């Protein structure tokens, strides 16, 4: 996350981390994804295609920490890994960008909600907030696009949600972006999401509850002026979710 603020789990129990087994027993930070049902947390594609085996994975919860076993945590192994029949990857954009991660532990068992652990609910169909609306991105992306390294502790801040059409202009993504995608940023480009922060979440308030809008998913660099962040639309996959579960 770009500028933003730190915070732990507690702010956003939801959250989900995702690493990658080796290949010589190194375990290497993935993406993030949100757990929307107990056995089930969302991600994006993208994170996964190069290695698409699930046996590559893991997944922690109520971790508030990159490289430091967070206090009341919970790791889970892939179940199923399932990618988008119709994901693509244009040259910046990434089409159909979502991704499902059934997860169990070594006993065989989901997640036990706590205090640190607590499911997202989904949109109602096609129904977005109003462009505009202050809205939460969180993830142990990079601070900053030069940096080599992801912060050991966990970031979150806020943008403000774009209309199609304003996203649509050359000056922004032109052609790029589509109604399946959603996009944001703050006012100044001053905060935004960042490389490492993808399949990680999006939830703005919607109807006085929160609800998880978007999943982060593409940009041309983090933070830029006129390039806002680019994330899966999640009211407009309601049916491949459900159905995939
Ligand atoms: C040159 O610097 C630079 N570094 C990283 C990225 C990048 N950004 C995002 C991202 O979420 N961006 C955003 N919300 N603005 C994102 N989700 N993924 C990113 N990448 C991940 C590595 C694979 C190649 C694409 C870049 C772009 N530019």
């Amino acid at each position: 996350i770009i500028g933003g603020e730190f915070t732990t789990i507690e702010n956003q129990p939801w959250f989900a981390a995702i690493y990658r087994r080796h290949r010589g027993g190194s375990v290497t930070y993935v993406c993030g994804g949100s757990l929307i049902s107990p056995c089930w947390v969302i991600s994006a594609t993208h994170c996964f295609i190069d290695y698409p085996k699930k046996e590559d994975y893991i997944v922690y919860l109520g971790r508030s920490r990159l490289n430091s076993n967070t206090q009341g945590e919970m790791k889970f192994e892939v179940e199923n890994l399932i990618l988008h029949k119709d994901y693509s990857a244009d040259t910046l954009a990434h089409h159909n960008d979502i991704a499902l991660l059934k997860i169990r532990s070594k006993e065989g068992r989901c997640a036990q909600p706590s205090r640190t652990i607590q499911t997202i609910a989904l949109p109602s169909m096609y129904n977005d907030p109003q462009f505009g609306t202050s809205c939460e991105i969180t993830g142990f992306g990079k601070e900053q696009s030069t940096d080599y390294l992801y912060p050991e502790q966990l970031k979150m801040t806020v943008v403000k949600l774009i209309s199609h059409r304003e996203c649509q202009q050359p000056h922004y993504y032109g052609s790029e972006v589509t109604t399946k995608m959603l996009c944001a940023a703050d006012p100044q480009w001053k905060t935004d999401s960042c490389q490492g922060d993808s399949g990680g979440p999006l939830v703005c308030s919607l109807q006085g509850r929160m609800t998880l809008t978007g999943i982060v998913s593409w940009g041309r660099g983090c933070a830029l002026k006129d390039k806002p962040g680019v994330y899966t639309r999640v009211s407009h996959f309601l049916p491949w979710i459900r159905s995939h579960t």
